[PDB]
């Protein structure tokens, strides 16, 4: 079921919901939120400040050049 | 090519998606995984534990309060 | 507003997008780019390698299954 609104709004509602673009997929919107958990499977880059309200894992993190878990 | 599925589940098929929410995007789903490559072009808050299961990049880490470039 | 292209781009126009699923969201593209922020209300876990162009923050870094607030 997709809903498109008088007032803008667009609802998607199902159990799941699978996007295949051979290319790519672009969100230009302000904010998006997820309610849930995130995989990436390849990689991240982020642009803006970013924060973990929860402790983080990382095998090494390279702070400005330089290596954490050996220096 | 947008199916929707007895049993529940949303397709959508195609070379690229685009989506242009003037206000906001919201998905709400217990798991949300993208097999590729994001990019987020402001920034990123995360409630729950992230693990990085390769080496991450930033230019200082603020740890408990504590710079970790300068501590 | 949802458009279906010939040259094969999906494009979806409104003021918010909500998709509610139940179960999950799978997004199978080489590359998702989010030109604005984003909140994971959950965890995060990322593959491959990332990247922030910005500092982050987190109560605590566990670098190679070593606590950074406590090394
Ligand atoms: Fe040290
Ligand atoms: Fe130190
Ligand atoms: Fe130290
Ligand atoms: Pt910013
Ligand atoms: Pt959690
Ligand atoms: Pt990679």
């Amino acid at each position: 079921r997709i809903r498109l609104t008088k007032d803008g709004r667009c609802i998607i509602t199902c159990k799941t919901v699978e996007v295949y673009a051979d290319e790519s997929m672009t969100v230009d919107t302000p904010r998006t939120t997820f309610t849930g958990d995130v995989e990436i499977q390849k990689g991240l880059g982020v642009k803006g400040k970013s924060q973990f309200d929860s402790n983080i894992t990382a095998p090494d993190a390279i702070i400005n050049g330089k290596s954490t878990d050996k220096h």
